[PDB]
Parts: C-alpha cells; sequence; structure tokens
C-alpha cells in the first residue's frame, strides 16, 4: 500500500481531496483527469515512500484558462511547502502538456498533497498524472 513516487501516479487515484470531480481524458494512456480545480482544492495521496531525494516534480495538465499553480505539501494541506509548478494556459482542457517545477524532497514516506492556488475568477486546470525525479 505504499506508492512509488517515481513511477506515475495517476491524479485520479487520490485517497482524500476537496472541490475536485473526475472526467475521462482524451490523452495518451486513457483513464481519468481531475478537473473543476479552483483556488484552495486539494487533493492527498497516502504513502508515498521515497528512497531517495527527489529534486523535480513532471506533472501532466491542460487548461483553458489563464492557468494557476500547484504546491507540493505534506501532512496536510497546510503542511510545509516542497516546492510548486505553475500551469499555464495550453488551448484547452484537453490540451496536454507536462510542466516542471523544481522540488526539495528528502527520502521518507509522506502525505503527498497537491495545493491549487490560483486566481478565484475562473477554474484553474486538469491534472492526468504526476512523477517525481531525482
Ligand atoms: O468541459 C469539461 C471541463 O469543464 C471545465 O469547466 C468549464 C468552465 O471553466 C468554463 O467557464 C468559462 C471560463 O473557462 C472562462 O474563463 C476565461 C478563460 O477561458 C481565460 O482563457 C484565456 C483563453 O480563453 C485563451 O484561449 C484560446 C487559445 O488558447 C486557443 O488556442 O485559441 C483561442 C482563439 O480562437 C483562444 O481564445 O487563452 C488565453 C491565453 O492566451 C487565456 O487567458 O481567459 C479569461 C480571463 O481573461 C477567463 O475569464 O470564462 C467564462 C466566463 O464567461 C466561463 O464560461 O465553462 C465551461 C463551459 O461551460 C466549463 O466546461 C472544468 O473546469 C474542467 O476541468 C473540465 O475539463
Ligand atoms: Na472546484
Ligand atoms: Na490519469
Amino acid at each position: 500500500d505504499l506508492k512509488n513516487p517515481y513511477e506515475r501516479i495517476q491524479a485520479e487515484a487520490y485517497d482524500a481531496m476537496s472541490g475536485i470531480q473526475t472526467e475521462g481524458t482524451d490523452d495518451d494512456g486513457g483513464g481519468d483527469n481531475i478537473g473543476w480545480i479552483n483556488d484552495g482544492d486539494w487533493v492527498k495521496y497516502e504513502r508515498v515512500h521515497f528512497e531517495r531525494d527527489a529534486s523535480s516534480i513532471e506533472v501532466r495538465v491542460a487548461s483553458d484558462t489563464p492557468g494557476g499553480r500547484i504546491e507540493i505539501r505534506t501532512g496536510s494541506p497546510t503542511g510545509t511547502l516542497l516546492g510548486d509548478v505553475q500551469v499555464p494556459n495550453t488551448g484547452g482542457w484537453q490540451q496536454w502538456q507536462t510542466v516542471t517545477g523544481n522540488v526539495q524532497i528528502q527520502p521518507g514516506t509522506y502525505d503527498v498533497y497537491l495545493v491549487f492556488k490560483g486566481s478565484p475568477e475562473y477554474d484553474l486546470m486538469n491534472v492526468n498524472w504526476f512523477v517525481f525525479r531525482a
């Protein structure tokens, strides 16, 4: 029941959430994406076990708006900030790109939260999966 951070975690495989919804994605691979994301929403992924230090994160994302950013925290949605990535407009809700942002994560078993931040005036983005790099 540990999750491997160095292979893809599907955004839809969350253990808790606030304010989000899932739909079938068009992206390469099939499955679902999360969506209907607004400033302040989040998703929690339990038991993410890092065996080596991570220095970046890759997120598969889409946006039909000015976009927003993804905060990586642990423990809780107001837990320590380990990194972020900004998701830009990408042309569409189903126009997928892979962004990358720096993180600093020591070895450890964490509850990983992706907290979504941006303007309250529009939905921010869709997310499909993510994976870390050492
Ligand atoms: O269908 C499933 C999906 O549903 C999603 O929910 C959406 C909901 O958010 C939407 O509400 C709209 C809202 O999105 C809109 O906000 C404006 C933004 O779109 C924003 O975007 C501009 C963007 O428009 C522009 O994009 C185009 C370009 O990229 C393209 O290639 O070409 C055309 C030219 O012909 C371009 O126009 O890109 C610019 C950057 O260059 C970007 O800033 O701009 C403004 C801010 O200025 C936002 O206000 O606003 C509307 C208010 O009227 C809302 O109606 O509604 C749809 C349909 O009802 C709804 O489905 C979920 O969030 C999602 O997860 C799910 O997948
Ligand atoms: Na939402
Ligand atoms: Na997915």
